[PDB]
């Protein structure tokens, strides 16, 4: 393991401005130093190389708009979803059914979640997304359940951010705060995903029903 | 827990022992004995093999018949998730050179998954885990693509008491064969044993001109 690969010692930092001792290279972009040690964090953690084979500044060089703390990063087309042969995302709308547990990393005012428990490395998300913005929700992890049900953009999420992706995706038309508000999620708290039962399915019926 | 606590205290009832070594000697319900290392055991370790049901339970909702001669049903149109319409949701993708991907079954098949992708994000039974060829436990194989192809691919709809909702990638041609012709080639566990051998090197990123 180490937070970089061994190519890019002994100066992984080089060319990266230090901003914030919180972040690697002091760089939020390149997400937090601490990661989860907790299950189902370190699950979907365990095949996670935050910059690929990179070196942080070959990384920001590559997903950024500039290695300097102003640049930005540059997200896939099309709303990441992976593009078939004649360059359209792959897609459709989906009814998401009561009972149906879904996460995300980033606050709620977003409106891409995957399903509960896919690895980070399937949902294509730079490494700022594990920073922490809430104490109460760390590394900006939160957990949901489909209390009503709703319609979706659903598909694959393409490869990104030296990230293979498809996970997939479902895009809401309402951010994730909405749909709590109007009752079609609920949040969960950790007691109700730290078993592994609580990953399964009750709500799909079977085909002799 | 390999029962439901709710199963005990006789959670094999109903059950007719066919062969040891597994799940009440019912080679339906799966191996007694799963992975004990990575990237196996990273894959199941959200897996609850019958969900919240019992063995006589699960085989009575996803199989034609408790007894023996049952055989396992399986999801309409490939096992893609269907969209509001009722039709599955994919697209014809191009897979490119350097892509990982796995597989819990026979060469003989044509449904992969993203190298790493959960169990229960292939809605598989619990038999996929059963061995075949002692050259690879749980019937577990990995390759990488090595000449580009097309596949179907799309998101996985859930069955068999899982979630799904990962991708799978839908070959024309069996495992077999994409080898033989060059498109495949088998990957030794030692290639896919470090974290950095679970990232993406092969997408290009974003043209800055
Ligand atoms: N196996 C996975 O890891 C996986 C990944 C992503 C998604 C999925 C999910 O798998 C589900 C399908 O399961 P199935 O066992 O049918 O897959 P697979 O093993 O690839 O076989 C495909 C078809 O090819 C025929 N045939 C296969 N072997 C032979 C053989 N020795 N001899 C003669 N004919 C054979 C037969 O029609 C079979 O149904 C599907 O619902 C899909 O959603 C799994
Ligand atoms: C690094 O900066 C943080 C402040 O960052 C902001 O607040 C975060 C919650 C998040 O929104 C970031 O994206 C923001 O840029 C410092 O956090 C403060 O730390 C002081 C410690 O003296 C503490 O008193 C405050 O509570 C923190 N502020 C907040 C808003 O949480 C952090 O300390 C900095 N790191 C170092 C090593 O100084
Ligand atoms: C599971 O076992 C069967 C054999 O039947 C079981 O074992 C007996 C010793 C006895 O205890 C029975 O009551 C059990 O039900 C295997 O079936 C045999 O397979 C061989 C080789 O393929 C074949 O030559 C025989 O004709 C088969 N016998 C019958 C009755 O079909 C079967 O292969 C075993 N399956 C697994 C996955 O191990
Ligand atoms: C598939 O098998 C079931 C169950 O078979 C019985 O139980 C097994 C464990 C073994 O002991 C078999 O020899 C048994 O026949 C068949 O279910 C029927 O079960 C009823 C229950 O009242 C029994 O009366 C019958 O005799 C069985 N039916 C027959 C013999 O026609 C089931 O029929 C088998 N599969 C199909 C497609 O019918
Ligand atoms: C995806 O493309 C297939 C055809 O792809 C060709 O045939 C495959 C067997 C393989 O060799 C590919 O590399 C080839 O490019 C489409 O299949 C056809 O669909 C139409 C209407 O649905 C049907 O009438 C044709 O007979 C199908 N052809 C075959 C050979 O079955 C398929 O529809 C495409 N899927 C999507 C989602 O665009
Ligand atoms: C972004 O900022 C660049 C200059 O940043 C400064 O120089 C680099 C080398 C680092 O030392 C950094 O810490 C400094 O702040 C500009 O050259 C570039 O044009 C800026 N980008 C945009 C889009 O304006
Ligand atoms: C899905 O529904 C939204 C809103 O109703 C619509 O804008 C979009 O075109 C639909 N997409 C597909 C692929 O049906
Ligand atoms: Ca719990
Ligand atoms: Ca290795
Ligand atoms: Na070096």
């Amino acid at each position: 393991d180490s937070l970089f690969p061994a190519r890019c010692w002994p100066d992984p930092c080089a060319g990266i401005t230090f901003q914030n001792d919180t972040y690697v290279c002091g760089d939020p972009r390149l997400g937090p130093v601490v990661l989860p040690q907790k299950f189902p964090l370190n699950n979907e953690l365990r095949t996670y190389a935050r910059f690929g084979a990179l070196c942080p500044a070959e990384f920001l060089d590559k997903w950024a708009t500039d290695v300097a703390p102003n640049g930005t990063y540059i997200y896939p087309p099309a709303n990441g979803f992976a593009l078939d042969t004649e360059e359209q995302p792959i897609l459709g709308n989906a009814t998401l059914p009561v009972g149906m547990k879904l996460d995300r990393f980033g606050s709620e005012y977003g409106t891409f979640l995957a399903p509960l428990g896919a690895p980070y490395i399937e949902r294509s998300l730079p490494p700022s997304n594990l920073n922490t913005f809430d104490g109460m929700y760390p590394y900006n992890y939160h957990v949901y359940q489909v209390t009503k049900e709703f319609v979706v953009g659903l598909g694959p999420i393409a490869p990104w951010f030296e990230q293979p992706g498809m996970g997939t995706q479902f895009v809401t038309y309402t951010n994730v705060l909405g749909l709590i508000d109007d009752g079609y999620l609920r949040r969960l708290d950790e007691s109700e995903y730290d078993e592994k039962v609580e990953y399964s399915n009750p709500y799909t019926p079977g085909p002799n029903q």
